[PDB]
């Protein structure tokens, strides 16, 4: 058995100066981290790269960032919904850990963890692609730990607005659900199996699921996985698809 803990990855890969992760984008003046991995590009255990969508390579195109952030509250100077905004996208929501900011030992392992962003639905499927990672060779994927991001936790709990018209509704109110999917692929890129996990559920007397507030184990036991994709499904979905921020944090991936 091995565990990918993220804690030993190159610091140069850590998301942006602040918890907005300004270096996850081409255009904000920082060396942009498109690619994370454990050792070198030559010999790695794990590797994710940002997708390219309409010729543009960005965290929004779907991918996985390395983070050591755990802010879940308006820091000095921030107001309104800031702590569950995209300007704190990189933060894990972890209530088991009193101090908040950068390397505050808030992973299921140390300070570090992956932040998954992206999803595909009927509205964006023509252009968008799912976040993905790879093993260097096919592996038994035993399981992994997960936790919500402050952004996702917040918007589930309170909703928000975004852009001119965008509305996200609290899931308690509209009897909503939100789910993450872990899709395992084989050595030839064949789908082995898709794994589902409810992050929240308040549907009709369905077992109610409240969002986790600390790291929670996800048993998989998939054989011969070369690569993994993530998607999100949820019922908070209008004219332009899913409104709930399509993010999850990941730590301590166990393999053999
Ligand atoms: C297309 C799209 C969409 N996006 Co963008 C995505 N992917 N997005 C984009 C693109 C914008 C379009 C463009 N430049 O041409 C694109 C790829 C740049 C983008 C970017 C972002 N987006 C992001 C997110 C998280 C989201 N996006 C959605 C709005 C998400 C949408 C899904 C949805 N249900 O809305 C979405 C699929 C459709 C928007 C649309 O046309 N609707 C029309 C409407 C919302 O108002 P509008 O004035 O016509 O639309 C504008 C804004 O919505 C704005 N916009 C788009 N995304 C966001 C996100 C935020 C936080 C804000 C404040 C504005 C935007 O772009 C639109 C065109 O100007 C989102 C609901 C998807 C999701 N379920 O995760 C979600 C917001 C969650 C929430 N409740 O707040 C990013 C933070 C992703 C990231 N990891 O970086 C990022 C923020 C900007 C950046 N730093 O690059
Ligand atoms: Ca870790």
């Amino acid at each position: 058995t091995l565990t990918i803990t993220f804690d030993d990855f190159d610091p140069g890969m850590l998301a942006g100066p602040t918890s907005a992760g300004e270096n996850l984008y081409s255009y904000q003046g920082y060396p942009q981290v498109t690619t994370i991995y454990d050792n070198t590009p030559e010999e790695y255990l794990f590797l994710s790269m940002f997708n390219t969508v309409g010729g543009s390579t960005e965290y929004s195109s779907g991918g996985i960032a390395l983070s050591n952030w755990n802010i879940r509250s308006n820091q000095s100077g921030n107001t309104g919904d800031w702590w569950y905004s995209y300007l704190n996208q990189c933060s894990v929501y972890n209530t088991a850990v009193e101090a908040e900011g950068q390397n505050k030992e808030a992973g299921h392992s140390g300070s570090n963890f992956g932040v998954v962003y992206g999803y595909v639905d009927a509205y964006n499927q023509a252009w968008m692609a799912k976040p993905e990672f790879y093993f260097n060779v096919p592996r038994k994927l035993v399981g992994l730990w997960i936790c919500n991001t402050s952004y996702t936790y917040g918007v589930i709990t309170y909703g928000n607005q975004f852009g001119s018209t965008g509305v996200a509704t609290p899931l308690k109110e509209m009897k909503g659900y939100f789910q993450v999917n872990l899709e395992c692929y084989d050595v030839n890129g064949g789908l082995i199996r898709t794994y589902k996990r409810l992050l929240a559920d308040y549907r009709n007397g369905q077992q109610q699921v409240d969002p986790i507030t600390t790291w929670d184990y996800w048993e998989i036991n998939a054989e011969g996985v070369q690569s993994v994709k993530f998607n999100f499904e949820g019922s908070d979905s209008g004219a332009y698809g899913l409104n709930t921020p399509a993010y999850i944090c990941i730590d301590d991936i166990t393999i053999q």
